[PDB]
């Protein structure tokens, strides 16, 4: 392929995302100042750590559905066999999730949007998870802290998603492919937007795996 069938990827990636982000990003900024009073950290904090992880599950089983409508509205992903689609969306559905929160997180107060209002880290204290917490929070600062935009979230999650690594791939150099125009695609995007000083300030790829693995190790004991 040319450049500009890369930058005709590029927008088709950006569309799929956008179609597909969820919640408006200026919806997420505007609420910003709409953060939960202390009788209301209390009421969640009240809550039992199995009705609080059957909400998180909720929300999570419904931001994994926007991934896999964002997968869906991406030409190549749909090219590839039924097993290559359900192996790359089991492992990668949910990193996309971990990614895509940095949007509903605020760096000026720790604060992160959850159920109508923003609320700290202290909200899923009832989870007694206060390392895995912490962990999110920490994650989703280093993207937010770098103004990750709704392009860079886009192409990023393209790659976790379209990632030839995955155990129980069948098509692997079809995988191959997708991924190294998905590569492309990034840097090329990157340099057009004079935001290549944000490629070596971004998380070391094997953490957001890291930090996946060990959230779906406490999940999986409660779901
Ligand atoms: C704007 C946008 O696209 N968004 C923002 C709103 N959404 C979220 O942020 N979501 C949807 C579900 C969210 C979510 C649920 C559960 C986890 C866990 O790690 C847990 F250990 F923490 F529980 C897992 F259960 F996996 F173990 C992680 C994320 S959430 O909103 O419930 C949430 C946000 C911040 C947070 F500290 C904790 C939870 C993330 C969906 C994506």
């Amino acid at each position: 392929a040319s450049l500009t069938e890369i930058e005709h990827l590029v927008q088709s990636v950006c569309k799929s995302y956008r179609e597909t982000c969820q919640l408006r990003l200026e919806d997420l900024l505007r609420q910003r100042s709409n953060i939960f009073s202390r009788e209301e950290v209390t009421g969640y904090q009240r809550k039992s750590m199995w009705e609080m992880w059957e909400r998180c599950a909720h929300h999570l089983t419904e931001a994994i559905q926007y991934v896999v409508e964002f997968a869906k509205r991406l030409s190549g992903f749909m090219e590839l066999c039924q097993n290559d689609q359900i192996v790359l969306l089991k492992a990668g559905a949910m990193e996309v999730v971990l990614v895509r929160m940095c949007r509903a997180y605020n760096a000026d107060n720790r604060t992160v949007f959850f159920e109508g209002k923003y609320g700290g880290m202290e909200l899923f204290r009832a989870l007694g998870c206060s390392e895995l917490i912490s962990s999110i929070f920490d994650f989703s600062h280093s993207l937010s802290a770098l103004h990750f935009s709704e392009d860079e979230i886009a192409l990023y999650t393209a790659l976790v998603l379209i990632n030839a690594h995955r155990p129980g791939l069948q098509e692997k150099r079809k995988v191959e492919q997708l991924q190294y125009n998905l590569e492309l695609a990034f840097h090329h995007h990157l340099c057009k937007t004079h935001r290549q000083s944000i490629l070596a300030k971004l998380p070391p790829k094997g953490k957001l795996r890291s930090l996946c693995s060990q959230h779906v190790e406490r999940l999986q004991i409660f779901q």
